[PDB]
């Protein structure tokens, strides 16, 4: 059995953040371990509070979990505050974790500590195109454009790099140093679309700690992705949570 | 779709908190949700550090859960302290969340709050004999003598009384204002135990969920706990998690 290891936020609706990770990770036959970051009381109506924890409560879970369970991949999403980046960096440093899949789901010192501590340990990095924007800075329009984009973002450490959204079906790119491939998916309109990045970047973690190589493992990830969309449950007054079974 | 609560706390493992409480949930086709209570670093080892929460920071996450989406039936589980104990109670009460199985996980104030303020609103307590012990103080080494005591933790304002364990095979008892029943279930021995009792009280919730009737859901539940001991994983250098795919 294979384990992967989830280092987020605590999303009490279940549609995202570790609960979603977990589902997935489940789904797909791994064994589930989560380093929490941050709890949020959340519904699908967004998030009413946040409580970040502390720096060094992170940093133990995941050497807890590290040191005791082979980690065969693993991804990250909030991370609450550059003190934390820091914290989750020098962890999955000292403890090799790997291979990591940063989800940025992004202050203006965290995005600096996810850049420059956590961006060149990364595995692969999953920026929106607006999180890619924010990143970078510069804007982001037209395919190659994206292109351009997601190179970009590879110069900052990360051993690949799919920009979600490059060019509006709707099309993200993954920038490896070999070159730049283009998957497409169908742009799928519901109202359940609470998860839809979280859920995406824990299905490549599952699938990479079961041996898929990336490219692949985002292929099936995105199907993965599309299927959940489709039977997503009505479940919330807001934007609902995806169908994790499916 | 049936949806359930778990008010508990963050295992890192991933064998018991929380983690195994939405894997349950999940098993058992149940949306899950959740209001962290306390946040472990922890393994097969054992617990290496505790953080708890802010006791208003656990009653808003039960009150953004409760208020958006439906609850069929939820659990708690570690609770930290008196003071979470009591947030915890207020919170159950103001937002109706029923049916409620309380599972002991036991500070002497914590034990005293969660019997005289969470114990009233429970539909079930699944304490073992220690904790069935230690709640009343009295000893049990007897089947007669664990009876007693189960029909002595009805008194408390539960509507029913779980207590496992309640004479060494290994038979559990039933207890409700109309009578006693007992269960038995086969004493499989293995190291891979960490998280038995968790899951099973979230087995029963998830059941309770989707309709079963008390007496019905232990009996599902001990028998999926039974099937997730069998096949329990080898994962962790100590005392496994348990197979709950089975």
């Amino acid at each position: 059995m294979r384990v992967a290891l989830t280092i987020a936020g605590s999303d009490s609706g279940g549609g995202a953040g570790v609960q979603a990770d977990l589902k997935v990770f489940f789904r797909f036959g791994v064994y589930g371990t989560s380093a929490l970051t941050l709890v949020t009381a959340q519904n699908t109506l967004g998030v009413q509070r946040v409580h970040l924890l502390p720096p060094e409560v992170v940093y133990a879970q995941i050497e807890s979990v590290a040191q005791d369970f082979p980690l065969h991949a693993a991804k990250t999403g909030a991370l609450g505050d550059a003190a934390i980046v820091e914290a989750v960096a020098e962890a999955v440093r000292r403890f090799g974790v790997r291979p990591l899949v940063v989800d940025p789901v992004m202050a203006k010192e965290a995005a600096a500590a996810l850049k420059e501590r956590l961006f060149p340990l990364a595995d692969l990095v999953t920026p929106n195109r607006l999180e890619a924007e924010a990143l970078l800075g510069r804007p982001i329009r037209t395919l190659k454009e994206a292109e351009e984009a997601a190179k970009a973002l590879l110069a900052l450490g990360p051993k690949a790099v799919l920009l979600k959204g490059g060019h509006l079906e709707a099309v993200d790119l993954l920038a490896t140093r070999g070159g730049v491939l283009r998957f497409s998916a169908p742009r799928v309109h519901t109202r359940n679309t609470h998860g839809t990045g979280c859920t995406l970047s824990a299905a490549i973690a599952a699938l990479l700690a079961k041996g898929r190589p990336l490219a692949e493992a985002v292929a099936e990830a995105k199907a993965y992705l599309t299927r959940a969309l489709k039977t997503a449950p009505s479940l919330g007054h807001g934007h609902g949570p995806l169908d994790h079974w499916a």
